[PDB]
């Protein structure tokens, strides 16, 4: 009685970046965090009449 | 009275390997089937998570 293969099964690597979801983001590289607690963004509305 | 001809069928093979069947099938000529017992194909599957 003989064997005929032992098949590979590679699965292939899926980066975030290169799908489009990423159009819905802003990536920006960031060296620590938790040496940061809550940061913060701020807006200003001037609203004429 | 008069004779008028021997009309005979002409068997046309068909082919297995001439079909489109084949394309089902993988198709390699082997050597010595009474001398095997069993073959045997192993499959390796890895699974991400």
């Amino acid at each position: 009685e003989a064997l005929l293969g032992v098949y590979t099964n590679v699965v292939e690597f899926v980066k975030f970046l290169e799908t489009a979801l990423a159009a819905a983001c802003v990536n920006t590289e960031f060296k620590d965090l938790r040496r940061m607690i809550d940061g913060k963004i701020q807006f200003k509305i001037s609203m004429p009449t």
